[PDB]
């Protein structure tokens, strides 16, 4: 909506926004596969990226944080990645990307510099509640 | 879109659907306040909550899946609170909720019983990627 993507605003320098989500990713990715996949046609443009983890399972949550040096490198992305299949083969999830809320190598940085509170008892981790009966 | 919650669509029976995303979650909250502000409305009335927990700055990601044991109760705590604010004081953030796509408690459990490959090489653990000059 507000952060949807469209090409030509960048191209034109309107859009000078640099962080961007690449959604839809397979649960059955790894950072690794990630970073070789953008680097296909995207290698050495990007400042930051991260593919979110989940505490519990540790599989990736569908999405993943990057920043781009350059608002153009998004077009060459976009194109190349924006509607094509993560895997013909093995899944039927498709690439999708939207701007991201935080902007910013150095905001995101920040973001994930800086733990959060996960309960008043610092003891605690992250335990899903199930119940039966 | 084809996972909106319509309520008189639970309350005639026709959809069976009781796996449920609490969406706009601040990233400022924790499993346990999320916990008591559903226990305000529907205590004891679910199977399963969980509050995704980003695994590298352990801050929610901004959502939770909840299991409810009965499709009505999906009545009971929309209608108390969506649309309402989290916080009308400390955060702008406003409720919503939407159908998963997994649903039920049993495919739930195993979703985060197994966990994923993170990397080819097992000793690996997350680590963003940031580059600066």
């Amino acid at each position: 909506d507000r952060n949807s993507v469209d090409y030509a605003q960048i191209a034109s320098g309107i859009d000078t926004r640099t962080t961007v989500m690449i959604k839809n990713i397979p649960n059955k990715f790894t950072q690794q596969m990630l970073r070789d996949y953008i680097d296909v046609t995207n290698k050495g443009t990007y400042d930051f990226l991260y593919l979110r983890i989940d505490f519990v399972n540790k599989c990736n949550v569908g999405y993943a944080f990057i920043n781009f040096i350059e608002p153009q490198s998004i077009i060459t992305f976009g194109k190349a990645r924006v509607g094509t299949q993560w895997n013909v083969f093995h899944s039927e999830k498709i690439c999708d990307i939207s701007y991201a809320n935080i902007q910013g190598k150095d905001r995101l940085i920040e973001k994930f510099r800086n733990s959060c509170v996960m309960d008043e008892n610092p003891a605690y981790r992250p335990k899903i509640f199930v119940s039966h009966g």
